[PDB]
């Protein structure tokens, strides 16, 4: 059988939060059957826990952000897509401030701490959600959809007229099958624009960011001095944010996602929509690894 993972070890790095500017302290920790991914604030007292669940999800702004109560987590979505891309089912995240660090913008970085502290697999049968009928939210111009697909499929389309995106693909269409989540979608990093950046710092916002940890990039140019990490950067952040914002159903899917100029809230919204319609979708395991249309062979 596809049996349940979570780490072999404990795990951890430090960093600052991208919104906050605020140091914070970052560990992983292995987790029993059916846990999910449970958030904990360990700086609160008493601590406070906030399961990774679509239905915790609150403001979605800039980030998707977990809240119970006054207490939030800010910034969940690239370390829940490097444990999406890397199939963990069970962990404990623990932070000393309310929002996860920003890292490089990427989600490698924790790609590269899941992968350091060790994979174990556990005697559980790993559950899947499939998409069994094609679902959709939109708001103006914007559209995010859950379709049927014997496999994992993520697909997005990005529609910038800035003089800067001019001839860029602002395309990917990435079949789990036959790409690398981790070599060919893990490493890309979160993108500004100067202006709104500019916007964001003159409210004391934005704190954490540079250009260390963030395309920025004008009108016309990307200011980053070394360039893209990928040709397509741009709209594979995009896939990498909807992966880390759809492992808030709290397992893997078999299906495909398809975004349309779409952020944090219309995910959410695609979620609890999906979530809610029981002839959408049902949960499935597999006895038989090679029978499955998705493998998280390591
Ligand atoms: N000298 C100097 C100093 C500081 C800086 C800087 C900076 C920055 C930044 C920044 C802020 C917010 C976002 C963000 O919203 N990105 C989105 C996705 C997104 C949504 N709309 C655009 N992108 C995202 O990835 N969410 O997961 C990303 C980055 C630059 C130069
Ligand atoms: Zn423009
Ligand atoms: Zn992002
Ligand atoms: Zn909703």
């Amino acid at each position: 059988m596809i049996k349940q993972r979570t780490l072999k070890n404990i795990i951890r790095a430090t960093g600052v939060g991208l919104h906050s500017g605020e140091k914070v302290y970052l560990t992983l920790k292995p987790a029993p059957v059916d846990t999910g991914i449970v958030f904990s604030r360990t700086d609160l007292d008493p601590v406070v826990e906030i399961p990774a669940r679509a239905e915790n999800v609150g403001e979605t702004t800039m980030s998707t952000t977990l809240v119970k109560g006054d207490v939030k987590v800010d910034t969940v979505e690239h370390l829940l897509s490097a444990m999406a891309g890397l199939g963990i089912d069970n962990a404990y995240v623990e932070l000393s401030a309310s929002e996860v660090p920003i890292m490089d913008g990427s989600a490698g970085p924790f790609v590269f701490l899941i992968q350091s502290a060790g994979l174990q697999e556990q005697e559980a049968a790993k559950k899947f959600i499939r998409i069994k009928r094609e679902v959709s939210v939109e708001e103006g111009d914007k559209r995010a959809v859950f379709v049927p697909f014997d496999g994992f499929k993520v697909s997005f389309e990005i529609d910038f007229d800035h003089p800067v995106f001019r001839g860029r693909t602002q395309q990917a269409s990435v079949d789990f099958s036959s790409t690398s989540f981790v070599k060919e979608v893990s490493r890309a990093r979160t993108f500004g624009f100067m202006r709104d950046i500019e916007y964001l710092r003159s409210q004391n916002l934005a704190l954490g960011g540079s250009v260390e940890n963030a395309i920025v990039v004008d009108e016309n140019r990307v200011l980053n001095e070394d360039g893209l990490r990928y040709e397509d950067e741009f709209v594979k952040h995009k896939i990498l944010d909807a992966i880390g914002d759809l492992y808030l159903l709290g397992n893997s899917l078999i299906g495909e996602f398809r975004g349309f100029k779409s952020g944090h809230a219309l995910n959410n919204q695609l979620l609890r929509t999906l979530i809610a319609d029981k002839d959408a979708w049902e949960v499935v395991t597999f006895e038989d690894a090679r029978t499955a249309p998705i493998s998280y062979m390591r």
